[PDB]
């Protein structure tokens, strides 16, 4: 039945989801936000960047490294959403619209880690050797239910749109307008992605409320949890205001509203147990917001000095 | 039966394939082969690179762009080999050794496109904006039989080990010792990868000669073919001697020998038709080697001037 639900969605994925892609022709590329290496001005542009970035506080460097590590892990996030599927009909073989979306979306995502990685490299502010190791360990690390991937990615796209957006805003506040542009441009990609993925989940709730509710309850319980090295990234994002416990709870309420999870009808006893669990979470998580803030305020970079580069 | 063949191989994959991984601790990283951005010497090192790279012929620039485009497409090559599999036993849940290999191998591969991409960027010799577009189109483009991926990757790892190795050798010949090191270091990764993948195919031939032969015949016929923009990369690799029609044929003979495809026994009529087809290919491809060379010698960069950066 899940396979068939997915199959029956092809037309709507084509009509409603694929338009959320931005044409490659109209798309920014990392080179847009970097010193021009073909230009006689290259060295001077690189120097300006390094000057601009010497003004950035340490917390900010760390959050930005957090964001790049997350993005650079792209090969291990698109893998769940990869569907070994291809449709046969009178026009011949073609790719399922699900795969057309995943592939093009992966191509979008690929630019996010590259821009931040080359920008941080050029700044000199972080030790790119240690961070590349981290990333190799992380790709090396990398339940089969096919709704789960879609739900998780909805949440992740909204969280990452908000985090990159807030990083951008703080870069702007410090006068680092190129870094603000980078962070803001990524955020705008993520806002589109979040829109496509939320709509997919919406549609799954429409067509299979029982399956989707059980999957969402599983995801909230098991996978998607309130927002040592990753703990440290998390603490820094908390105290900077980029991505907080309050924002996590706010994302949960938005998703509950957007998908009308507290308004589902016709559920079994099992479905209602799952709906009750999910819908009761925001009240549970409000209570731990003020503790998240205190904990973040005590974090030291001393165990993490290895992240930093030139001062 | 293919699923079961794969399942029955877990112990041997663990004992024989996983040791071909290089520990992340002992591993090079892109930063190793790049100007040190944390150093007061950064600008000077970047200048040395740009000087070293001004000595590189155009054919060489193009082949190197070919290689990076190929590598940077990594998200669309690991996807077939991704297996949504996880083993349950008395120790709990664990990852199938197939997935442990794929993940760690993907983490290895991720460094290949990054090093070449940042090196080419810093050189100024190519227009990275146009090449990033190309790459986005290419990831966006990106039969389900599970032997096919393993066979294809065997061939691809041997081809890419030979191509990066020969690019390295030519960089060396021009005195560009850092670029030679990069190309040579990648080649050595690919030689390990090729060894792991050839051994997998070997084992598939041992355990299921009939299935593997039919898959190999399919791959030679359909997918793996004698070595406009990709045609142009191919022509340049031909005339430079980096990767030629003769080398393609040589890879086919090596694989036939390594896996003893001309020595399989107990095949059905169908199996023997497939074995005869494959084993007759090298004689067929020798005949078109001298034509590949002539064709490559007539290629113009004029339609491809968009690749180039500063002169
Ligand atoms: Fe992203
Ligand atoms: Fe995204
Ligand atoms: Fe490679
Ligand atoms: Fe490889």
């Amino acid at each position: 039945e899940k396979a068939e639900i997915f199959n029956s969605m092809h037309g709507w994925v084509e009509d409603t989801i694929l338009p959320f892609l931005k044409p490659v022709e109209e798309s920014w590329q990392p080179t847009d936000f970097l010193p021009d290496s073909t230009s006689d001005g290259f060295h001077e542009q690189v120097e300006e960047l390094r000057k601009r970035t010497a003004d950035l506080p340490d917390d900010y460097l760390v959050a930005l490294v957090g964001a790049m590590v997350t993005e650079e892990a792209l090969p291990t996030y698109q893998t769940m959403l990869n569907t070994t599927d291809v449709i046969y009909d009178e026009s011949g073989a073609s790719p399922v619209p699900w795969a057309v979306w995943t592939r093009a979306w992966t191509a979008e995502e690929n630019r996010h880690g590259d821009i931040v990685n080359k920008y941080l490299y050029l700044s000199g502010r972080v030790d790119m050797k240690q961070i590349e190791k981290t990333i190799q360990y992380l790709i090396g690390s990398g339940d089969n239910n096919p709704y789960l991937a879609y739900i998780y990615t909805s949440y992740q796209e909204r969280a990452t749109a908000i985090s990159h957006g807030s990083l951008g805003r703080l870069a702007r506040q410090k006068g680092e307008m190129k870094l603000a542009q980078i962070c803001g441009t990524i955020s705008a990609d993520e806002k589109r992605h979040e829109a496509a993925y939320s709509k997919i989940v919406e549609k799954l709730f429409e067509l299979d409320p029982e399956g989707t509710m059980l999957a969402l309850a599983y995801m909230m319980k098991m996978k998607i949890v309130m927002p040592d090295m990753f703990q440290h990234f998390s603490a820094v994002s908390q105290r900077l205001g980029i991505y907080t416990a309050k924002e996590y709870t706010d994302i949960l309420e938005h998703m509950i509203a957007r998908w009308g999870v507290d308004k589902l009808t016709g559920l079994s006893g099992e479905g209602r147990r799952a709906q009750d669990y999910v819908c009761g979470l925001p009240m549970r998580f409000r209570k731990v917001e003020e503790r998240a803030q205190a904990w973040a305020e005590n974090i030291s970079h001393v165990p993490f000095s290895w992240i930093f580069g030139r001062r």
